């Protein structure tokens, strides 16, 4: 479906799934390979999938509960995102955790370095938890 880039607002970094474990979800810098693409199916009322290119593992995160710093990952089945503009920048997005208040964040401040670790976290008004979901 649709498939899109990620990019953190804060950080200017991609949302990359790592090439050599297929399993870490990280920031790296855009290059536009498949595994820093991601297939965005809406299931309905703004709730996605979002599905690797590379690897058609899904975004999602470990162990499947939400909570402060659970890591973002690859799962081999689907996992269920919310994804509206933010509150106060209506051009960017946040990707969030259906009804809860875990948004997908760019760990240690919204780090540039690539590698920098994605996770959930609970919602605050840090640009490391806004997104730009554009074509590629």
């Amino acid at each position: 479906p649709g498939r899109y880039r990620v990019i953190n607002v804060k950080g200017g970094t991609a949302l990359d799934l790592d090439i050599n474990n297929n399993s870490t979800v990280h920031g790296w810098a855009f290059h536009g390979g498949d595994n820093q693409l991601w297939d965005f199916e809406h299931i309905g009322d703004n709730i996605w999938t979002i599905c690797n290119a590379n690897t058609g593992g899904y975004l999602a995160i470990v162990n499947g509960i939400a909570g402060d710093g659970v890591k973002a990952v690859s799962w081999a089945d689907p996992f269920e995102w919310a994804v509206w503009p933010d509150e106060n920048d209506g051009s960017v997005w946040r990707i969030g955790v259906p009804d809860t208040a875990f948004h997908l964040d760019l760990s240690d401040h919204g780090n540039s370095a690539d590698g920098t670790a994605v996770q959930v976290w609970n919602a605050s008004d840090g640009r490391n938890q806004c997104w730009v979901v554009e074509e590629a």
